């Protein structure tokens, strides 16, 4: 009965009821006017014309090498490339941020409450005659079913981009510092209370819990030697919180500011890695600055680690991901004489869309072993038996899955891809459709549209009917990929505002903190500005084994 | 010992320690270079000599009545006006922030710990061998004699801006939204989380509090009714906690969004005010919008009521404050094609120079009974006995004391004026000279000059002996006032720019919230854009009693 269920209002606009059964449109900043916001001014309808499409421009970015490798040589000319790309990703996201999930209006509230995941889109109301708002049917269908007859693997996809292991396992170790679901409150809260790159995935979320991961002496985070390597600490030394198995023998339970990374041997990999990295950047601050103390240490080594996270996720795994010939560049200076908001709110959205179970393989593959899930997760030996070098020269060979495609899902996780359709359904998350014009790309006008295909099309077809009602989620995994690439189009539509938005959207990017006094001098600045996958392995781990983030 | 502690960085250059006694200074973005920061480039030599003095604008401004009622009748100027100023005064301050009462460095921790008021300038480290750095003594005068000679008031000194009772009560209430320092953990915390204009001294700054205060029907705040008025209900009815002392009868315990506001009668007109204002949007925003629950009526009442506090403190309060002849404008129009960052947090240094005690007179004055300290202290049967009405009449027509000029702090305070010297120091606060530099002001060469007399000036000479040991909280009090005028330029100067950050970085003045869908239409922005102090109190007070900031 609320009138807004349609959601009628076009282009950004915002509905709101006037009366039990009739509405109005925002259309405020829009460059529409009209009832619904969909009758352009003239200045849009120019601007309309000459926009090439996502395809479009997908196109140019992965083809032509030799100009781009021209271009990638042209400072200004790369400068002026990336400035735009910053400034246009980051204009589709709300900054302040405005919805969550019980707020499908903007209230202080939802402004306030940290503890909220953020809604790009608000939420369906509660009243509404349907799931999705008025079309479709009275209830989605079976998410058992979608999850089966589109989702799971039946036979290994490998991901045509060639992603490797070493990048699927950062993607998880990196994205677990602001994807932190709070269970005790429901799927559309979050516990990383930072909304960001804060590196509280090494640190720790608390003060308490990052002092009891501390040495106390220069700046150091404390750690145990086994076999001669370095390893994070136990939870028996430390005394911190994490989640394992009531079976794993005390010597075993690491400890590491992410509780949940001790279940996983490749997540606890590269807790390793950056506690080393750490660890090290401490001993060239404190070469360069032997009158600093132990505080002043650590915080310094920490906004330097965050420097070589955001530069490396910009410049090697988005460079990898993007498969664009294009050379991106993490350069704050790129924003000062721009409009940018220096703050960021994590879209719930944005925690679906990251969901690459795809990704992970039937066995994962150290030197002459492979071994299955049940052996893999929760079992840290693995990490002491082979070390880290063999590790990462395993990893880096092991291809990843394809994304988007379609069925490719492993069994072993089914659980968390039906999860993922049930908690955004409970979130009232609107349709595929809705959030494709949401980034401004046009909607599907079929289900062989989405698919690029007609088997699971047609599967989809008797399941939800209407092209309209497909939901995001099992959208984002069944997409038609773009030519041998990993993810199809909408993933890279609402991925990269999200994530370029969260990336320099962080205090250290800002004009006031982005200096070399910031981080120590020119030698800890050039840490950040020099850093990279390659020279974060090489620093940290026995033999500086080759790295990449692709199958070499 | 810290070779930082003599502060060599000039024009906002920042120090960093290079090894036992050198330093070196980061002269990024200041446009300057050298040692010291103290070489200015060719740009900023010309901008340097054409600039004009505080005193040279504020004679301007304050002078040529005729061209300015020109002006400020031509939209397009007024507005291009209030924009510069707008922009010109938010760069003044850090944004995101940086500095804290435990970090003279930026860290992470002093980023992301809301529970920190933030510091405009670092502090002086804990192994410098003075309190200011190396300047001065090796202990700053005793305060009981700073605070005897030169802050206390003989006879009270009237302001000749004419500002009044209602501008004195508006002000307290106002800012201790903002201002609630946590005497749990010391002087450098705050309670106000939300760092901004956020109606918790309203509303509760939990959810539980403000659920408590909240009646569930039609977005309301409770009430209740007395003599046919409405008032707040009682801490007994809705179990909300308020500072009250012990033998305060339970009809008298009034409970309001802020726990302290039981103090003062004036805080409770106020309080009394702002209640029945929001409960008076409520009954507009449903006759509007029939369709509409509890608390969607109650969140957007909030965000107009956060609208109505903007535009009075804009285009009332500061607009008397200031003097000017130029009508100043609330409108975040004016910023959205200006850089400019959506947020804030609260500096130290403003709540310190807000410390306005000697508005203060000497008895309150209600109707023909004059209320000593003693007798008005947590009196609310003087509210219930004279009501609003004649609160406001009276308040209105009683003026408050002049800020600056010296010696006018009321003794009945005296132990509040001796702590804000005292914790300024805890704090390990720079120099009132350091402050000027900070926010581009020349530095005072004497006592005389301070102070723009003799008398004070020697008593200050004998106690502080260097014009660079002179602290800032003092010096305020004692400040040359312009002419006529309640401040001195340093309380202008520091002071404004805080103020309009604070003001303009809500979210609210962002584009995506600036627009009539967030407040209910129209008929809810049509509030906000229209709100004053006057129709404040017409609106919400029996009578429609005349006020205004200053005295008739
Ligand atoms: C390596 C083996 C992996 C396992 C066993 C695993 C398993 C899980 C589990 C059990 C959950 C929690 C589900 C729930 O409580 O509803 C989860 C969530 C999630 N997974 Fe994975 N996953 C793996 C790898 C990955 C990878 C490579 C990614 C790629 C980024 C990823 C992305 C995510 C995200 C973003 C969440 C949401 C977490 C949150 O919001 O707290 N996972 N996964
Ligand atoms: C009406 C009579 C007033 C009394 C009895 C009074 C008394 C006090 C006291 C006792 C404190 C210390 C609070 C504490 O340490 O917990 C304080 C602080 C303060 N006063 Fe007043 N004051 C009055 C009026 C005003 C006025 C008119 C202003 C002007 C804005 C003002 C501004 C402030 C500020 C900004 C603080 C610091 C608050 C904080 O850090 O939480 N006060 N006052
Ligand atoms: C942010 O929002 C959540 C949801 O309203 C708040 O959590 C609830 O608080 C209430 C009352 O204090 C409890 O009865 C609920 O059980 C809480 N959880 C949930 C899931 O409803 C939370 O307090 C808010 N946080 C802040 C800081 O305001
Ligand atoms: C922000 O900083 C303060 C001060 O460091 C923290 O407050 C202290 O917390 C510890 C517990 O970890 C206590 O032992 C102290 O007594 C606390 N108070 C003070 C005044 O030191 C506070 O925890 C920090 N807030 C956050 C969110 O980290
Ligand atoms: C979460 C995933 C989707 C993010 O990874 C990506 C991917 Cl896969 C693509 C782009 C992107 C990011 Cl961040 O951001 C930008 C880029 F690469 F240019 F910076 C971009 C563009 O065409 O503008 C495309
Ligand atoms: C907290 C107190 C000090 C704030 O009250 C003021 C005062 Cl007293 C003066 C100005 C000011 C504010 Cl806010 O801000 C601006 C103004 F008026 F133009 F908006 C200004 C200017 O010259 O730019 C001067
Ligand atoms: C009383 C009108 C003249 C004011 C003179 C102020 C000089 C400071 O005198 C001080 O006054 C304080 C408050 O009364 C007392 O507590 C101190 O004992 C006294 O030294
Ligand atoms: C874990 O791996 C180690 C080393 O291979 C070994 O103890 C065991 O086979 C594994 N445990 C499980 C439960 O698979
Ligand atoms: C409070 O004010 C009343 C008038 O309402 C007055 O009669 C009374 O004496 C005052 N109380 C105290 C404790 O001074």
């Amino acid at each position: 009965a609320n009138p807004c269920c349609s959601n009628p209002c076009q282009n950004r606009g915002e509905c709101m009821s006037t009366g039990f059964d009739q509405y109005k449109c925002d259309c405020t900043r829009t460059g529409f006017y009209g009832e619904n916001c969909t009758t352009p001014e003239f200045l849009t309808r120019i601007k309309l014309l000459l926009k090439p499409t996502p395809n479009t421009v997908h196109y140019i970015l992965t083809h032509f090498k030799g100009v781009w490798n021209i271009v990638n040589n042209i400072p200004f000319l790369r400068s002026l490339i990336m400035k735009y790309v910053l400034t246009s990703r980051s204009y589709l996201i709300d900054s302040p941020p405005t919805y969550n999930v019980h707020y499908g209006y903007k209230s202080w509230e939802a402004f306030s409450n940290l503890s909220y995941y953020t809604r790009a889109l608000p939420p369906v109301a509660d009243d509404c005659p349907t799931p999705m708002g008025v079309k479709g049917n009275k209830e989605l269908p079976d998410s058992k079913e979608v999850l089966e007859k589109v989702l799971l693997r039946r036979e290994f996809i490998p991901d045509p981009q060639g992603s490797n292991m070493m990048f699927a396992f950062f993607a998880q170790h990196f994205t677990h510092q602001f994807f932190k679901t709070d269970h005790k409150r429901g799927p559309g809260f979050t516990r990383g209370l930072g909304h960001g790159v804060d590196l509280n995935h090494i640190y720790g979320e608390t003060l308490d819990r990052q002092h009891k991961l501390r040495l106390f002496k220069d700046g150091k985070l404390k750690y145990q030697v086994i076999g001669g390597e370095v390893y994070p600490p136990t939870v028996k030394d430390t005394q911190v919180e994490m989640i394992y198995p009531p079976h794993i023998p005390e010597n075993l339970q690491f400890a590491v500011g992410q509780e949940v990374f001790g279940l996983v041997p490749g997540l606890m990999m590269y807790a390793t890695i950056w506690l080393r990295e750490h660890n090290r950047v401490c001993d060239i601050l404190k070469q360069e600055h032997p009158e600093w103390g132990d505080e002043q240490l650590f915080q310094t080594s920490r906004l330097i680690l965050i420097g070589e996270t955001i530069k490396i996720v910009i410049e090697d795994y988005v460079q990898h991901l993007s498969g664009y010939h294009f050379k991106l560049k993490f350069d704050p200076e790129l924003l000062f004489n721009q409009q940018f908001q220096y703050q960021n709110r994590i879209a719930s959205e944005f925690n679906t869309l990251y969901h690459w179970h795809p990704l992970l393989p039937d066995t994962f593959n150290i030197e002459d072993q492979e071994y299955s899930f049940k052996q893999f997760l929760y079992n840290n030996s693995i990490l002491l038996e082979h070390g880290l070098t063999q590790f990462v020269e395993s990893f880096t060979r092991q291809i990843a899955g394809r994304v988007a495609g379609g069925r490719n899902v492993p069994i072993a996780v089914q659980a968390v891809a039906k999860a993922s359709i049930d908690q955004s359904r409970e979130m009232k998350y609107q349709s595929l459709n809705e959030y494709r014009k949401r980034f401004s790309l046009k909607p599907y006008t079929s289900f062989e549209e989405l698919t690029g295909e007609k088997e699971m099309a047609a599967e989809l077809k008797a399941l939800y009917s209407d092209i309209d009602v497909m939901e995001l989620y099992p959208a984002l995994l069944v997409e038609k990929p773009r030519p041998d690439a990993i993810f199809g189009e909408t993933m890279v539509e609402l991925g990269a505002p999200f994530s370029l938005k969260g990336l320099m959207g962080n205090p250290i990017c800002s004009p006031q903190y982005w200096k070399p006094s910031t981080f120590g001098g020119e030698v800890g600045f050039k840490i950040i500005n020099t850093a990279s996958i390659q020279s974060l392995i090489c620093n940290n781990v026995k033999g500086c084994p080759f790295t990449s983030f692709n199958v070499q």
